[PDB]
């Protein structure tokens, strides 16, 4: 028996010998070359390409003629910038139009993150955002159901955008992650800053978990080539204006200003008050304004509505990171939902999707994250058609109980909002068609088709940066190649055109 | 023992982290890696390469004189495309004569797949098949005897088709997969699509499997970076036409067209009716039709004949796929064999090896795949002269009783398989001598011998695309290099030319 | 009970097997691997950047005008060279003045060596120097406190300086090891060579381990691709000039001259004779003589005191090196402290941090590395503003008994040291300011602010080399980027300009 | 008791699933990375230089005026070939002398295999080959001793010639691989032909091992990305024209010819006749015959010799394959010892080194490998000078008895050998001295001085080849850097420049 406690002893030396040699020596390197390859000697070939064509065009330029600063220095990868929007430089003049339009190719971005085979999976939920030089993605795998199935996994995938010597930029992963315990999660977005991701998730309480009820929040911290840190925020370290049964994070993501982070999030709150909704239609022909008070009640009960917030993180750098909320009155909104933080210039705006009966585009700019500052744009597209109960027209718009549960964001490209770029679908008896966007500050919209060979897509979200000196966008969709498929979540990516016209 | 019993679970412990640290970090690193390096960088260093030249052609032009579309968007990779065919652009004058011929270059294409150097395995019946991006390639691997022996293992290679700075196309394994219980299978065929590769095995019965006994399809999918789906087809997800008592899936391969795929399939059928057997022969000379019949007949008997058929798997992205038979009767074919799907622009065609006394080339076309649209070609090149244990002429092709067991199948380079391209294998006392051949729709061949460095070749099957914008075909064969080595599977590459001649 | 001892020695068997693997096959190919990605091929493609550029410039004077050695062949990598002083070539004119300024931008150079996210890690005490190819850093990781806090790791980073295609030179690590029982080592600084790096480390004793106490040293060899050795040097194999208590070795690091090592030390002493210490000052207004001496003495007494010394290691290449001291005099300099020792040309210099009231640039120059033959510069810049208690000024800097605990030094541009190289750090009242300066030998000193962004830095260390023709410097820095975060390392690069101005 | 017979059984699933995945998915990518990495990439990347500089140069001579086959098709890497001797084209003029010199230049070839630190190690005994494409390369690492010492393993590393980048060839190596039973063997050479390689060794006897005793032959073969195939040639396998005690197999390698390799052995036989010694000198004055006859016995005895002889193995691509001698007589021969056997076109050499009293060059040309065929050279250069204990002079070189221990070849740059180039080594007070030289065929030697940093050089062997388009050479050698170093082996290269001389 001493032999067997002796040769049981001999095993664990030789084991952990074996995995400190595949932690200390192997792991690292794979690292270091995952990077190499991937980011570094594409980066390299790329600076040497256009250092040789622009020495040939200057021979270009003799022969026929003869005869026959300091802002990237801190940058490890200059790939991309942040958008520096289009000025009409020269297009000053009567009669000569400054315009925008999407360029004619809509262009694959593979491997932007990892997938399946299984059709017992369901991929969803898709949180994109690109920061100064990387991008954060999350996606949600869900068994079966798609909506209402059990949370098997959610998976976070830092990465850096880069150019691989194809038509447009390209993704290329470097840290990817699995949230432990996903099933006590009601939803989790993503922000970016400067080789900084963030990641915000709101959790639930257990008895095995209690379905859409609230117990404070993860905040996640992800470097690369570095491990990631959580933190648990609960107790005191969050108020909320309202009190909420049921807290969601916006899927649409958020954003990093110096110490603080800013997300949308939407929840069940209680209520004491009586209520005027925000009820604005068309001309339809007393029973209005009763529906759209309706239309923000859970279960039609004066007492507990559906709302809007602002949600900020205070302090992330101190480690101990703490959330205060102020939320949207019912009569300056309608049912809460989904929607995105946005940062322009100086100034932010807010995106929320359609929920209910409204299905025209809901975006507001304010000169800082409040309230009480929030002004709302008067444009109507896009206009939501899928992924609804609701009976009504695009014209009129007339209230009534109904919900929609799809998302289609816009992606600004000018301070004021005055132009944007967005992605439109519309159904028919064979999936779905659609089309990328741009509309100008006169109201007029140049579209072109786009993927012509997928059965649906049902929802879009656009994030957009500076490649190659003009304007590029990346597209993040769910949907189906073939009928009989399971969902997956597909990139691609477009450019937007400067042009002007003389009228 | 409360420590044995606990010094072992702590071994557990430190055992599953280990395994969970080489599944989750290093595997997918490792694979990312390996397309970086072997996809990836390539493909930049090309279009640098490409860039750079086109511009040095300008300056050229420059000096002399002055003194002294949306179709590739969706694709990951664009190194090759679909045959695009030559058209006689100008030779529509008097005397101008439009030809194709083969170049006088026979590259090397190593590591299409793995191989080994015991002498005791054998690799044998190779099914290859080129997509619009990538190959699959499948290889039987047994036990000394190559034609009789046990099968060890069958070994699948997915890959892709990229430029490597070498004088042609260059093959690049992403996926290497092994079949399981390989003992229990009849045979196995490739077919490939847009990103996503099929394979279709027979299996057989069980006791210890029962030789040659037939028991229903086994269906893989094999897509990048992800796992292999399997589906079982037995009970009532298929029906024959003929009752089969044995099925194989010809070796050359299938195709996919829509949702569905269609391979060829051969095996031995009930018989309850007379039959006059399709008799084609010269000036040999009531006897000849007697051998005719007796020649499709198993071990004579009227009873039980052996023949070719149609193999359709229906709806292959329900998950739920199902298979359909449709039988050619002897009155138009010869003794079944191991047969080729292909596809030609908006038409197929079949190619049938010999395997009886006829042994001039059996291909045919058609509008759609079925039996009674299927219409033969009259063209004879190339004869099969080896393998064969028949001792008829190549003028007369008189009827007898004997058996052929080789492979020489053709890629057809116009819509009416007017021109084609094939590999021609003479035996003599050292061996074999072998040649390259475009055959011209006026009855012309033009041939270039190859591998005079070879002991032997006994079969060659030919899959063509177009690369740096012409055609280009890779040849994968069967044989060895010196007397006494074992066999193994080799592949090559080279180019067609268009000529036109003004005579 | 048999089959248990049998079924252990089963796995026995397969853990040997798999360990054997992994260190054989695996570990040796990730190994060549990360060589080839990190340094090899941006080396090649580097080299084809030089080339085709360099013909291009040939075509441009071609078009107007016709219109419209034995040195480097034992080197692995050429990327760098040892530093060739800049000489004024035409600038010996009347008026012409020949001088040396920065460039004005300040590169990162990322990943110089691994590091970390958690909050109770502080990284310290930095040991950096660059070879003829090679360089070596060293960093000690400190529980909480950074200065008082337990050592819990040492970790040393031998590695390359690459071309990688950016605007400066960049790091590729190679080999990184962690130094074992870290908790028994007073301190440890680095040298490097021709492609071999050395380490030195004093050590204590033990009883757990007994502050500050002195037990000899450790060296340890470092060569790539290549175990570390490891040698022990006590009892009789050093000797020292004084009896020492404690022993420390100089931060800045050592060199190699031949078979020998020069590393700067400082201790605690013995002494049993009356001092006159070295006191400096300017026009304060005795009793200053008096704060002078009291400042070299430890807790005030006559008895032991703190002194700096030249430590040299000889004969490293016979396996068995010996440790031979000697110590400069209480008259010649002043309270002990972190040094650095140079090459410059033929002659040598060394450099000695401020650590008592006396803030000047200490440094001197010397023929050989002797005490008695060592002459001091005249030179104040830089002055130390930064970590001190004394409430001197920078004009008179008047005697008194405080501390000073921080290092910055400097990097002579020329064989006298009349032109060097330094970076300066102001404090304020948000963190501190700083920036990058070359003085010339007319006393002018040029200058450029850095690191803006930075909340603080409290540390400087520099070496330069040649790249692309021209001297380029890495300086290493510790420092914060926000004010809640911990300290880490950082490194940046910048470009020495040669000057000549017609006055 | 039963649970833990199932938790160990535990144990055993997930360690044979955890292997499965290391040897299955993991060491396949990894050799293929390697492979991607060090050999394709640096390929493709050397093709483009090329192409874009010679277009270029096109350029050039457009400006300046305007105004101001099918033998490479079978190979895999075609960066060296096989060497192609320089002719005198145009050098037949009077007075006009065609002549061939070393370059200046003597570049380092790092990595030709693997190496340590451990000062209880030798490296000794290389061996060298280069072939079609690849090179073998073998090395003895004893303890402590290096010559007398216990052989501790023999390592063969199976690699490919490349370009880099760099000035000249660079090694690259695919496969390193340990002889199993390292204490049995006598000695181990290698031979290589098209991507196939080989090694020969000779093994003992066992009572532990009896030293220097004969018990047959072992015989490997390496494949690129394969496994290595192990051969036992004994019994009646093999048959020695003279009876041996005692076989070595000769240190320079050997060829492959066909299906058959050669090797030169020696060893020490049997003799019942009597001798005449071969016996040549200069003007030293019956005695020196005697010395001369003694100088070939062992131990004085007439009985047994010390001699050389040819090895052949017959039909190696049979799986089973035979060795037959033929013995050089003492009449025509000196002492046995290390030689090489050498391809010249359709012709074949041997070196025999220098063993006794005779230090001059011995090497001979032959039709075809057989003693009776074998003509010997005349030429004296160079001569060995090193690891002897004769005290005869260069001049007369008479007879005595005494010892020498080195090696140092020659590498024929022409068909009759009357072109070659050569390392000679002269010994001195501070190690060695040494140089590359190349004899011409009227008597002149051009030599240039190598490796002015170490101490000391005690071997050489040269193998050449073609690379871009002109001949290079890389020299092995034995020897140490420092006086106290162990020693090691190293490699460099240097090119042969061809020159024409108007007198
Ligand atoms: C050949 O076809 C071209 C059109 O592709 C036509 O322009 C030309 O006239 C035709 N030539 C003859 C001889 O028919
Ligand atoms: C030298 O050989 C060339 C042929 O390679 C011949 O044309 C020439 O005339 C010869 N010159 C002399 C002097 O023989």
């Amino acid at each position: 028996l001493k032999i067997i406690q002796d040769e049981v002893n001999s095993l664990k030396e030789m084991l952990v010998s074996l995995d400190q040699l595949v932690k200390t020596e192997i792991k690292p390197k794979v690292s270091l070359i995952n990077t190499a390859v991937s980011v570094s000697i594409p980066a390299q070939i790329s600076n040497l390409q256009t250092k040789v064509l622009q020495k040939l065009v200057y021979l270009e330029e003799s022969i026929t003629k003869q005869c026959t600063d300091t802002t990237d220095d801190d940058k490890v990868d200059t790939t991309i910038k942040p958008v520096e929007y289009y000025k009409p430089d020269g297009c000053n003049k009567t009669n000569d139009h400054f315009t925008m339009q999407p360029g004619v190719n809509f262009y694959t971005v593979p491997n932007l993150g990892p997938s399946s085979s299984s059709a017992d999976e369901c991929y969803t939920n898709p949180s994109f955002s690109i920061g100064s030089s990387i991008y954060m993605f999350s996606q949600e795998i869900r068994k079966t159901d798609c909506t209402t199935g059990e949370i098997l996994s959610i998976q976070i995938v830092l990465g850096r955008i880069v150019d691989k010597g194809q038509q447009g930029p390209q993704a290329s992963p470097l840290l990817v992650w699995s949230v432990p315990n996903p099933k006590i999660i009601n939803s989790c977005a993503v922000a970016a800053g400067d080789e900084t991701g963030w990641v915000l998730c709101s959790v639930t309480l257990t008895a095995e978990p209690i379905p859409h009820m609230f117990d404070g929040f993860w905040l996640y911290k992800f470097e690369p080539d570095t491990e990631v840190v959580a933190y648990r925020i609960t107790g005191f370290a969050y108020l909320l204006d309202k009190v909420y049964d049921s807290v969601f994070i916006g899927k649409g993501g958020g954003i990093q200003r110096g110490n603080d982070l800013y997300f949308q999030m939407f929840g069940l709150s209680r209520n004491r008050q009586s209520i005027k909704a925000l009820c604005e239609h068309g001309s339809c022909l007393g029973g209005y304004q009763v529906l759209c008070d309706r239309a923000v009640m859970s279960f039609g009960s004066e007492e507990s509505l559906i709302s809007n917030a602002y949600l900020k993180v205070n302090d992330v750098a101190s480690g101990k990171p703490t959330i205060i909320s102020q939320t949207f009155p019912p009569s300056d909104s309608y049912k809460g939902s989904n929607g995105r933080i946005y940062t322009i210039g100086e100034r932010y705006g807010i995106y929320l999707a359609p929920s209910s009966w409204n299905r025209y585009l809901r975006f507001g700019l304010t000169p800082d994250i409040s309230v009480r500052s929030t002004t709302w744009l008067k444009e109507k597209d896009p206009i939501m058609k899928v992924l609804t109960t609701c009976t009504n027209t695009d014209k009129d718009m007339c209230p009534e109980i109904c919900n929609t549960r799809g998302y289609q964001d816009i992606f600004p490209l000018s301070e004021d909002s005055s132009f944007y770029t967005y992605i439109g679908i519309t159904p028919s008896n064979e999936g779905t068609k659609s089309f990328v966007a741009v509309k100008d500050d006169a109201g007029h919209v140049a579209s072109i088709t786009i993927l012509p060979n997928y059965y649906s897509i049902t929802s879009a979200t656009i994030s957009c940066f500076m490649y190659k000196e003009e304007i590029w966008c990346i597209a993040v969709t769910e949907g189906r190649k073939q009928k009989e498929n399971p969902q997956r979540i597909y990139a691609h990516s477009y450019r937007v055109q400067k042009m002007c016209f003389n009228i």
